[PDB]
């Protein structure tokens, strides 16, 4: 039984509700998943000041955690065509990961929102630089097409990850 | 035992002995590979006119046989960062492929050669919107560490499509 | 007063209406505005065989006469996040063009029409590989919004150019 | 007399010199140039811990003063072909310039250091979403070549710059 990581960020909740859409489809695909969050850079005092809805009981990730799954399921909130700060900064830490060819063969896929494109190709770009295997896409709140979308996906890397092993 | 199309285009040679190379490690893999090469676009006459260096015998693909082969890599010369015309003109004529959906779930792989990085990228979405699954990269004439390269990443598709079968 | 070209590659007709609007947006900010279409590859025969609607009058471009405008404007129908194989093989042939620096600080701009987002920055690319200055966009058949967002980057490209002359 | 911002995030020094080389040079282009640099997210304790060679006396650029200069020109360090967190974090927060409009058709240009292309594409797009004018390349420690390249860069933008105003 292979072990899943659908790590996320999100701002407003739409991507959160994606990762879950993700999380409970990739359990149906046969998997152990596990659904955690990014960590909030700036302090936890003035976060939730003007705009905020972070969920608390998620866990929070580590950069060294993402070596021990054989699936990391990938999806952020994007501005502008490229990642949140948050995870940009989180991914950059995995350094240590990259060197060792602790991610290498490792399945992968990633989920965007909102310069969609351009965010879902850097993302993708940076777990490729991992060696990482890439699975592609489909093909206020989440439609219903957005949610059976991520939930197809989260299945199907399961389903391709399982087969790898 | 897994079919593999090394399907390349070349216009001085370098992409070609890549595309061999891809082509040898794919065999060691353990997968019947084939090596074609897409068809040249304006008429036989005045194409070897000025510049060229096209090779016979390696025969001309189709646009629909890429749906016989569990793994297809594909190789190209780029310009300003993106493909060559002769290759892009080809996997247009994919339609019939796309939306059938002939190449969902096969396994893909993509070498490129001189805006390297945005033509290898390029090239790796228009497979992605095929649904196919990526293997990424390593990490004159073709130097030796990218003839080992392409012959890694060609035997590591051929091993990995295995897998999938 | 400054001369503008208005180059662009249409298969269904909808780029042409933007290119269009576009040139006659662009003669509005008071410029010598020629509206020219690339030459297309393939023969003239089993051309307009099965999708057909390519306009007559519109005179072809040549490669060479891009270093004589001020300005250039084009315009293009993609297919998977990349340029038609027609303006990709038309762009390629300015490499006399390039080295030459003949397109160096010469005013640029890009419509595209249906990977939108990837498509208009390959386009982008290629064209500040030949040192153009770039002009970024607006902020069946073409909506009136498309419309009048080509004339109106059409107008600014034409009063932008002649600010610099 | 135009005013330019040299606004740049360095982790090691080797883009602040390209940064002072881009300031330099545009001030022999005419203009009064200001050499800024993006805050450091994260607390000024454990930051200078193990890796660290930020500048003291460069003064921390804000969100909101990038309406005030003519004239952008933004340089910074990148990782796995993106923005460095720091100053993603920093131009994500000019949404309040950007619905303004407070930035269209002021003169920009990016410089990236070490996924080079696909980080120097990423930033110029974020730019382009401003609607910024955007001014192209060139075409240890900062080579000659760099500096020179990072010069010109930088008074071919104030030398644009001037001639629209």
């Amino acid at each position: 039984m292979v072990k899943m990581l659908v790590l996320y960020y999100s701002a407003y909740g739409y991507m959160e509700q994606m990762a879950k859409a993700a999380a409970e489809g990739a359990r149906e695909g046969g998997a152990e998943v596990t659904l955690k969050r990014v960590p909030e850079l700036v302090p936890e005092e003035v976060a939730k000041a003007s705009h905020y809805k972070i969920d608390q009981e998620v866990p929070i990730a580590t950069p060294g955690e993402l070596a021990d799954y054989d699936a990391i399921i990938i999806g952020t909130a994007t501005r502008y065509g490229m990642m949140a700060s948050q995870m940009k900064n989180f991914l950059d830490q995995t350094g240590g990961l990259w060197a060792k060819g602790a991610l290498i063969n490792k399945v992968g896929s990633v989920m965007v929102s909102t310069g969609a494109e351009l965010a879902l190709i850097s993302t993708q770009w940076q777990m490729q630089h991992h060696g990482m295997i890439i699975v592609p896409l489909s093909y206020r709140q989440p439609s219903a097409q957005e949610l059976d979308g991520a939930r197809f996906q989260g299945r199907r890397v399961a389903e391709i990850t399982a087969k790898l092993h």
